[PDB]
């Protein structure tokens, strides 16, 4: 049987996902978690949301892998453009992730690497091909990029730019990276899912206020359509 | 079951912090990879111990301590390794166990948060005071100097004086380093035990580099004999 491992960082990200799914879900707590198992469709789905910033999600992925046996997690949620043509409420698949804040420079790294590891860790060449192969399907626009991912919310035009020459990313958030990275030690097929709620600028703790729900909606309407084609 | 034979996990960040404690434990250890992990399991003094490095930073630690809880069943966990200095009195090779730890790096002010600060958690992480405790009774019985305090967790590498004095304002930590607030973290949130124990390397200021690459061995050493003089008391 299937098992899919869905995602978000904050309640309000998994609040529609739940509701838009529709079934019974029996809640099961699990190191400060609470995951949704419920069966779609064939499917088991496991639903939770971390909590914000990298070790929440590092714990809830690597507990939604080795607890619940997911074969395949999605992430759902809002992010910050660092560009300009995205604009709040696009919605982006990350190519890749990068730990934006990650700094061993001391030692003649650059920025965003680890020894062990890399600087840009990829997700699931299929499934983002489903994610593309979907939004061609509904006449959805979907941008590509890459996300940087950092325990800041970021909220400065010179951060911003950072981010943008160092690692040529399109997005900010606090989440994505690490997912990303616990499903490749484990060799599970991730794909990471925005939707845009905020410039990251003087504005940025504003604007998610205002478009959280929305914005939320948006992404979770989506990773849906993705489910119902797997 | 508490009456089952116990299971201990021990941790390091790098390959040099747990080297020399497969060697002081001295038993046979299996090799279990897992999640871009090496656990390595065996039995000593009839418990269970399960040795592992997560490699650098707080992504890479709160994984492989998941892992040992989830995947191995630990039930208290230890973590060694080395660490900058942010206060005076603590020079090179000493010891310090952790009372608390905070995530130095987080920051959502934006929000009017506090530094450290993240919804639906805390700044400052609790670890075991019966486990600091059988440390201080080890310390004096060893004749060793054991520094408590604040350790402050996060991805980058210190080594500015300006760095250095945020941490010590902000959170009044006594030494940096980039794993021990997650291991923490992890093991708080399922309920394990933890201690975290660091020896000094550096000063976490300009030249923290070449002192790091200096006493990484020797600073290692330490913290493992002291973590295994633990081992010997439970
Ligand atoms: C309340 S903290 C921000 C939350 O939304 C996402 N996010 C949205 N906009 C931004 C931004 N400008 N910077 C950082 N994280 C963001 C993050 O991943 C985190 O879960
Ligand atoms: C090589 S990156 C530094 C490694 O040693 C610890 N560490 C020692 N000294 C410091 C320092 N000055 N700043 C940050 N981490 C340090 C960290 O936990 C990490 O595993």
């Amino acid at each position: 049987v299937q098992k899919i491992g869905i995602l978000g960082a904050m309640r309000e990200e998994i609040t529609p996902i739940l509701e838009l799914f529709g079934v019974d879900f029996e809640e099961i707590p699990l190191g400060g978690n609470v995951f949704h198992k419920g069966v779609y469709h064939n499917k088991e789905i496991i639903v939770a949301y971390s909590k914000i910033g990298k070790v929440h999600s590092t714990l809830t992925t690597t507990s939604m892998i080795l607890a619940f046996g997911v074969q395949k997690v999605l992430f759902s949620g809002v992010a910050g453009s660092l560009v300009k043509d995205l604009k709040i409420n696009d919605l982006l698949v990350a190519i890749q992730l990068v730990q934006h804040d990650v700094d061993l420079s001391a030692f003649d790294h650059p920025l965003g690497f680890i020894p062990e590891s890399a600087i840009f860790i990829e997700t699931s060449e299929s499934l983002n091909a489903l994610a593309k192969e979907v939004a061609n399907e509904q006449h959805i626009v979907l941008k590509e990029g890459v996300i940087a991912s950092g325990d800041q919310f970021v909220h400065s035009k010179e951060r911003k730019e950072f981010l943008v020459s160092e690692f040529k990313a399109s997005a900010v958030e606090m989440e994505g990276a690490s997912v990303a990275f616990v499903c490749q030690k484990f060799g599970v097929p991730c794909c990471v899912l925005r939707s845009i709620s905020n410039n990251a600028d003087e504005e940025a703790n504003m604007s998610f206020d205002a478009f959280l729900e929305k914005s939320a909606q948006t992404s979770a309407k989506f990773l849906k359509s993705m489910v119902d084609e797997l």
